[PDB]
C-alpha cells in the first residue's frame, strides 16, 4: 500500500500513548477495538486483562482470531455492541479505557454523547485514565478556510450552507485511501466533552496534536521508531496524520 507510513505513524503514536498511561497488570477496556489492532501493543505493555467492545461484529470476530492466534499473556474478552449510544454495564471497572480513532462517533446526538460519557465513567477505576485519538475540529475547519480539504490520500467534505455557517456544522464526509469511504464523521465538540466529563469526575490531563506528539515521542523513543520503521513523513502524509489529536482524561 501507499499508506504504510501513515499506518506506522498512527500505530507508533498509539503505542507510545499506551506506554505512557498503562502499567503492568493493568485491565484495559478497548472501545471501538476494531479488528484488535492494538492487542500486540498491549501485550508488550505487559497488561493483564483486555476487554474489547465494538459495534461491528465483523471486526470483533477479526479481533477474536487475532487474540486466539497470538503469543499473549493477558486474558481477553470481546463483546459486539454499541458502547456509545446504548447503556453499557460490563460488571467491572478498568485501570485504563482506550478509544482509538472511534470516540467521535459518540457525538451523534446530545443523548448519545451523554450515554457514552456515562459508560466510560462507570467502567473506570478512580485514578484510571481514558486515552483517545480523535480528529481535531479546529484543524479541519482551518484546512477548510485554506481551501485545502484533501490530497491523494484523503478527502473531507462539510455540509451545505442552507441557513448554516462553519461553526454550525456538526458532521462531515471522510474518505481515506484503502480505508473508510465517504464515512460520516461527527465533529468532536471539545468544550461539551470536557464539561460533560468533569461532571462525572474525569479531568482533562492531556491534549496534543499528532505531529507534535509524534515528533516529541520519536525523539525520546528512537528504538520504538526504527522498531516500527519510521522517520520523516512527506508533507502529503503529514496532512492525513495532522488531522488527529491526542486527548486524555483521568478519573480524579
Ligand atoms: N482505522 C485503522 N487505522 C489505523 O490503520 C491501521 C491498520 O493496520 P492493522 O489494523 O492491520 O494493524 P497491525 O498490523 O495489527 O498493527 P501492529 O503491527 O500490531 O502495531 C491500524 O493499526 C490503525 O493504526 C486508522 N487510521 C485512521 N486515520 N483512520 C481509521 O479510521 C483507521
Ligand atoms: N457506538 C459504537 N460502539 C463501538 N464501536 C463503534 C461505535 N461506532 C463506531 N464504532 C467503531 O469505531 C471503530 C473506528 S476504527 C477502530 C480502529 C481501532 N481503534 C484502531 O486503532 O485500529 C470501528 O471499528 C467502528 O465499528
Amino acid at each position: 500500500s501507499k499508506t504504510i507510513n501513515i499506518r506506522n505513524a498512527n500505530n507508533f503514536i498509539k503505542a507510545c500513548l499506551i506506554r505512557l498511561y498503562t502499567k503492568r497488570g493493568d485491565s484495559v477496556l478497548d472501545l471501538g477495538c476494531g479488528k484488535g489492532g492494538d492487542l500486540l501493543k498491549y501485550e508488550r505493555a505487559g497488561i493483564g486483562e483486555y476487554y474489547g467492545v465494538d459495534i461491528a461484529e465483523v471486526s470483533i470476530n477479526d479481533a477474536r482470531v487475532r487474540a486466539r492466534n497470538m503469543k499473549r499473556r493477558f486474558k481477553v474478552f470481546f463483546r459486539a455492541q454499541d458502547s456509545y449510544g446504548r447503556h453499557m454495564d460490563l460488571g467491572k471497572e478498568f485501570d485504563v479505557i482506550s478509544s482509538q480513532f472511534s470516540f467521535h462517533y459518540a457525538f451523534s446526538t446530545s443523548e448519545s454523547l451523554d450515554i457514552a460519557q456515562r459508560n466510560i465513567a462507570r467502567h473506570l477505576r478512580p485514578g484510571g485514565y481514558f486515552i483517545m485519538t480523535v480528529p481535531s475540529r479546529d484543524v479541519i475547519l482551518e484546512r477548510y478556510k485554506q481551501g485545502r480539504m484533501s490530497n491523494d490520500f484523503y478527502k473531507i467534505e462539510l455540509e451545505k450552507m442552507e441557513d448554516v455557517p462553519m461553526e454550525s456544522v456538526r458532521e462531515y464526509r471522510f474518505t481515506l485511501l484503502d480505508s473508510v469511504n465517504n464515512c460520516i464523521e461527527y465533529f468532536v465538540d471539545f468544550t461539551r466533552m470536557v464539561d460533560g466529563f468533569k461532571r462525572l469526575g474525569l479531568s482533562l490531563v492531556e491534549r496534543k496534536g499528532f505531529i507534535d506528539f509524534y515528533e516529541d515521542e520519536g525523539r525520546r523513543n528512537p528504538e520504538l521508531s526504527k522498531k516500527m520503521g519510521l522517520g520523516c513523513l512527506t508533507r502529503e502524509e503529514s496532512e492525513v496524520v495532522g488531522i488527529y489529536e491526542v486527548v486524555v482524561f483521568r478519573k480524579l
